């Protein structure tokens, strides 16, 4: 009995994939040469047409049954789709860090796991990006889609900047942790959150390729500690 329901759904459906293919025919067109025609040379300049381009395709009841019937750009579409996206995603990713709280009613452990697994993902972001750069450079080159933003001056760089900031708030924590109690520096808890300090230290400026004055200081300060 839930098979009528599906069924005239379906009807409904395939009735209303017609109705677009023949009523809508032109204005998927008028996309279709838009899409073509369009460059950009500034990411959010893209940004704002991938958004314009989502709203008017919403108006079609299902993109993949009514585009099957047209001569539609997908490999380009799919590409300033996949462009808006990636640098979305990364630019999300650089304010989560810049703008990360490490909160002081968590005890050191979970505090730093956080901190661990925020480094983690930028890592991993990082590594995927710099592994399918030069390919998705080529490609967005062909279809007029800005690349500086892939290169080790744009978002890369600005979330290879952000993990420093990272850093401090780690090394931050993990002074605050040893000196909020006393204990001797053979205290296999204690040795070990110091050394948690130095490897992230060390971790993120290997990765980020070096650090600032206060960075420093703070390494400083912790391996002077020992």
């Amino acid at each position: 009995n839930n098979m009528i329901g599906e069924i005239e759904n379906r009807s409904t459906f395939l009735l209303a994939v017609k109705a677009d293919v023949e009523t809508q025919g032109d204005f998927v067109q008028s996309l279709a040469t838009e899409v073509r025609a369009s460059s950009f040379t500034d990411i959010e300049d893209l940004l704002a047409f991938v958004s314009w381009l989502d709203e008017e395709l919403s108006f079609l009841v299902d993109e993949r049954a009514v585009l099957k019937h047209f001569d539609w750009p997908e490999g380009k579409a799919d590409a300033l789709r996949e462009a808006a996206f990636e640098y979305q995603d990364l630019m999300k990713l650089e304010k989560q860090v810049t703008s990360f709280v490490d909160d002081p009613n968590l005890s050191s452990e979970p505090a730093l796991k956080k901190m661990y697994k925020l480094l983690e993902k930028v890592e991993q972001s990082v590594y995927a990006l710099l592994r399918t750069r030069d390919m998705a450079i080529s490609r967005y080159k062909e279809f007029g889609i800005p690349v500086d933003w892939l290169s080790d001056t744009g978002v890369v760089g600005k979330i290879k900047l952000s993990s420093v900031q990272l850093a401090k708030k780690y090394m931050k924590r993990v002074a605050y942790e040893l000196d909020s109690v006393s204990g001797s520096d053979k205290d296999p808890n204690r040795e070990f959150l110091l050394l948690q300090g130095v490897r992230f230290a060390f971790r993120v400026h290997q990765f980020a390729g070096g650090f600032d004055a206060e960075s420093m200081k703070a390494f400083e300060e912790l391996r002077s500690r020992a």
